């Protein structure tokens, strides 16, 4: 699709089997994901925001479906606001900004 | 432009004399620089993000050039560790998401 700004870009996501919506975030480096559990072990990271710092867990090789697409990579697991999508997986979709 | 994401979508950013640089960031509702104080009234503000909360000073009919192109709109002025170009000023630009 052409996703115009004129509101916040959220799709639905698939992840660990279930139905969650999130935003599409070209400003993110890094996806992060609302408090859930995910398979395999984790890693303890810290990553900054706008305003500090946050503890999270690092999740490597995981399977989320963006919008109807297949993306495998790292996810973040910790106290977002609302679960985001970052760089490291819109790369895989071929997402890309246009103007 | 049609511009890839496997690095942060920056771009040059011009504000009164001052050459800049910002990211474009579709995950971001505002616009936020660092930047000395812009001229005319504002009002104080707090805007939140990953990690809590920063103190900004908003500025309307703020008059910068994102990528050679034109925008007028509101920009906070405030402490961020990066300068962001969110949506209100991405609609100005016909900058759209697409996969
Ligand atoms: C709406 C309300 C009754 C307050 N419920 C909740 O907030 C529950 C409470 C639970 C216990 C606390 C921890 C989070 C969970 C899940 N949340 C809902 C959570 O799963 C859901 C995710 C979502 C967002 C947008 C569209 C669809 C789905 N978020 C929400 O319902 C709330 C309310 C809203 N205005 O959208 N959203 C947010 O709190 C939120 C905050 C910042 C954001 C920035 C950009 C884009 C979206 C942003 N959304
Ligand atoms: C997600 C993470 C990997 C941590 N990356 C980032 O957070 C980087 C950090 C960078 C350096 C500091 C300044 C921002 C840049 C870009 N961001 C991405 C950037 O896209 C970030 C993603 C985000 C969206 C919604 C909620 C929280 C976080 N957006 C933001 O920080 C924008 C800033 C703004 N316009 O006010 N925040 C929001 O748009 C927004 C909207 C509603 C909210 C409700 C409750 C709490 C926070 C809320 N934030």
């Amino acid at each position: 699709p052409q996703i115009t700004l004129w509101k916040r870009p959220l799709v639905t996501i698939k992840i660990g089997g279930q139905l969650k919506e999130a935003l599409l975030d070209t400003g993110a480096d890094d996806t992060i994901i609302e408090e859930m559990s995910l398979p395999g072990r984790w890693k303890p990271k810290m990553v900054g925001g706008i305003g500090g710092f946050i503890k999270v867990r690092q999740y490597d090789q995981i399977i989320i479906e963006i919008a109807g697409h297949k993306a495998i990579g790292t996810v973040l697991v910790g106290p977002t606001p609302i679960n985001i999508i970052g760089r490291n997986l819109l790369t895989q979709i071929g997402a890309t900004l246009n103007f």
